[PDB]
């Protein structure tokens, strides 16, 4: 599923991401835009052999099991394929664990490089929330 910008914002809000650990909703929408272009089916392979999955590009090195990243962890206790669903519940629940691990949203490279320190509220502007 390719979400619309406001559609995703409302889904994220419903799942408890607005101001989760101090990160306003705009931060999450901006991250999803630059990580996956709002596409739940996005995958990208990393140099170390791990793969990033889904709308928030969660990495199989630490967070999910894809059966092909030897010596990796599965801290979210889920198959990586679950992160590709049109239902974003699994991605959100795992993202909540990631953002709580001490490094905040800096875990997401595109957030650090393209959202951090910008006017992120622009990403939810005009949305019925
Ligand atoms: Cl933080």
């Amino acid at each position: 599923k390719v979400f619309g910008r406001c559609e995703l914002a409302a889904a994220m809000k419903r799942h408890g991401l607005d101001n989760y650990r101090g990160y306003s909703l705009g931060n999450w929408v901006c991250a999803a835009k630059f990580e996956s272009n709002f596409n739940t089916q996005a995958t990208n392979r990393n140099t170390d052999g791990s793969t990033d999955y889904g709308i928030l590009q969660i990495n199989s090195r630490w967070w999910c099991n894809d059966g092909r990243t030897p010596g990796s962890r599965n801290l979210c206790n889920i198959p990586c394929s679950a992160l590709l669903s049109s239902d974003i519940t699994a991605s959100v629940n795992c993202a909540k664990k990631i953002v709580s691990d001490g490094n905040g949203m800096n875990a997401w490279v595109a957030w650090r490089n393209r959202c951090k320190g910008t006017d992120v509220q622009a990403w939810i502007r005009g949305c019925r929330l």
